[PDB]
């Protein structure tokens, strides 16, 4: 159609099922707009937690003549989801893994129709995988990619009638990403190693036993997997 998306959100779009997208903390509604303009979805919901992004989303939907196809809603996380909604995809992008985890856990009652989740985590994706496990979700695909020098992870999950247990390594590194360790996987975890050794340059070993035990364990895990 009209809108151009970054590679990060275009990658997310390739996992959308037909029907309705609910985009939580939406990018000015640009992902739902793109999804409808490109015939990936026929309807959208754009959730925003504060007024500025809310009004920008309303403006952009109007400007793209999609008022009757994308509902822009003000509320925190999955609170925007209403009981009459029929939702085929929930997208939560451009957030840290812990925030996406808290949105899904706090909003777990909104997942009863078992939509596909497409989550794009900026950092600490382990917390998100822990939460998906707790919610009877199963990771079906993962992408790890780079844009403007920042490495992002995309996690695609669907409901399972039994809880799917992941190992510590799977939770931290990704059960799909671990089995397909591409250049961006290596780059990400080498950078994390550098960051963890750099913290050890700033912490006296006499004064930070607890924090240093966690950092040294994390280093050992990454050094084993790399
Ligand atoms: C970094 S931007 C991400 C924008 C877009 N999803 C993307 O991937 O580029 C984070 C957006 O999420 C919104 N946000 C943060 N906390 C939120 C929450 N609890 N519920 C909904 N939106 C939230 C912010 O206000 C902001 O609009």
């Amino acid at each position: 159609g009209m809108i151009s998306l970054n590679n990060r959100l275009t990658t997310v779009s390739r996992f959308l099922k037909q029907g309705t997208i609910a985009d939580i903390g939406s990018d000015h509604a640009y992902l739902p707009i793109y999804a409808i303009q490109n015939h990936l979805c026929e309807c959208g919901i754009a959730g925003e937690v504060i007024q500025g992004p809310f009004q920008a989303a309303v403006k952009n939907v109007a400007a793209n003549q999609l008022v009757d196809r994308i509902d822009v809603r003000l509320g925190d996380g999955l609170s925007v989801i209403q009981p009459e909604d029929v939702i085929d995809n929930i997208t939560i992008c451009g957030m840290g893994g812990p925030l996406i985890a808290k949105i899904l856990k706090d909003g777990q009652d909104k997942l009863s129709q078992h939509p596909r989740l497409i989550l794009q985590s900026n950092i600490q994706t382990e917390n998100l995988r822990q939460t998906l496990q707790q919610l009877n979700y199963e990771i079906i695909d993962e992408i790890i990619m780079e844009e403007k020098g920042h490495i992002y992870e995309i996690v695609v999950a669907e409901y399972s009638t039994e809880l799917i247990e992941l190992s510590s390594d799977e939770l931290k590194f990704g059960p799909k990403l671990l089995n397909n360790k591409n250049e961006y996987f290596i780059k990400k975890w080498q950078r994390e190693l550098e960051a963890l050794y750099h913290i050890k340059s700033k912490l006296n070993t006499e004064q930070h036993h607890q924090r240093l035990a966690q950092i040294n364990d994390e280093i050992a895990v990454i050094e084993r997997v790399l």
